[PDB]
């Protein structure tokens, strides 16, 4: 069983606008980072190719597909699109990451999945855009290689497949797509749509609908999140996910943003919870398809991933960054949200000390009530 990383350097040229937080560089920083630490050998490395238009139309209409190709390419916003697409606004603006760069995401979402099938462990950081909608653009997100997957794996016959969201936001993309069936069950923890994105769903009641009311599980979480409470809520979901589905497969997303660094996320938890939490899930079922997912942060992220893919790839976890790994993260121009918090400290190890506290009254009865 081989483990594989699909990323290419390309995805630098293909950033977000300006102000935008996807504005920084992200799964080619983290090559650059992997590279500058030499964790990675190159053929551990499967370049990502576009998603082609039968994959993306696997879960996405042609119209709206059809609409982010003309966007991009002619560099505007077609009349009626920002109404009926989302497409334009600060949110999910006209830019190369639009289709080109979101195709590469998914098409290696879907490498993900091959490599997967073959019997080998992947890992596509750059995946994982959960918000996006069938026929419409939605927080950053214009392509949900989340549900282009899954319905890759429906369409090779698998009937019980998981989707596990560890994102600090809620999968309401991914939610919507499924939410009216049993073959999919998806979870996501997440921060509580009463204080964050998307605000409009995400609630701990939207468990689905028809066939699929049960198959969906929210489990909304508040401000100042500590390790201990993370781990928790994931165990405890988990155990009622084990106890009405039997995935044949499942899915799990990555982002970095639950950490305290990520300002993006109320959630204050340690690189060492995050990388602990990966682990726990599987434990409970065992090897799956992993994709990456939202952070801002470029320090949090690199240093997150990094040792999700030292637990892959079976390699020691340096305590320390060299000075090529320093340089690389010092180089890029962040500007931290915070005039001055500090975060250099971040480059002075890999792995940050443990986050925790106590397991607050709220979040016990949050997973109560999710479980009855």
């Amino acid at each position: 069983k081989k483990v594989k990383l699909i990323g290419t350097l390309d995805y630098g040229k293909y950033r977000y606008p300006k102000n935008h937080p996807l504005k920084i560089p992200r799964v080619s920083l983290l090559l650059r980072f992997k590279d500058a630490m030499n964790l990675i050998d190159e053929k551990e490395l499967i370049k990502s190719r576009p998603a082609t238009k039968e994959e993306l139309l696997l879960f996405h209409t042609e119209d709206y597909i059809n609409t982010l190709m003309e966007a991009e390419r002619c560099q505007c916003v077609p009349k009626g699109a920002r109404e009926k697409y989302n497409i334009g606004g600060y949110e999910n603006p006209v830019s190369y990451a639009m289709f080109t760069g979101s195709s590469l995401a998914t098409g290696s979402t879907v490498q993900a999945i091959e490599e997967f099938l073959k019997g080998n462990v992947a890992f596509n950081p750059a995946g994982g855009m959960h918000h996006a909608f069938k026929s419409r653009a939605n927080g950053f997100c214009y392509i949900n290689n989340p549900a282009v997957g899954i319905e890759y794996l429906r369409k090779k016959g698998f009937k019980r497949i998981l989707y596990i969201d560890l994102d600090a936001h809620h999968c309401d993309g991914v939610q919507e797509a499924f939410y009216d069936t049993d073959q999919v069950f998806v979870l996501s923890l997440h921060q509580s749509p009463e204080y964050a994105f998307p605000f409009e769903k995400g609630f701990l009641e939207e468990i689905g609908e028809g066939k699929g009311k049960g198959y969906n599980l929210n489990i909304p979480l508040p401000k100042g999140l500590n390790d201990n409470e993370f781990l928790f809520a994931l165990e405890k979901s988990l155990e009622i996910v084990k106890e009405v589905f039997e995935p044949e497969v499942y899915l799990l997303q990555l982002g970095t943003d639950p950490l305290l660094e990520d300002y993006l996320s109320k959630f204050n938890l340690s690189n060492v919870a995050f990388l602990k939490a990966f682990n726990i899930v599987r434990e409970v079922f065992g090897e799956g398809v992993y994709l990456g997912g939202g952070g801002y942060h470029p320090y949090a992220l690199a240093r997150a991933w990094t040792l999700i893919w030292c637990e892959l790839s079976g390699r020691e976890v340096p305590e320390k960054l060299n000075n090529k790994a320093k340089e690389l993260l010092k180089s890029i121009d962040f500007e931290e949200f915070d005039d001055e918090v500090d975060r250099s400290y971040m480059l002075e190890t890999l792995k940050d000390p443990w986050r925790g506290g106590e397991v607050r009254k709220e979040v016990k009865d949050t997973l109560e009530k999710a479980k009855a």
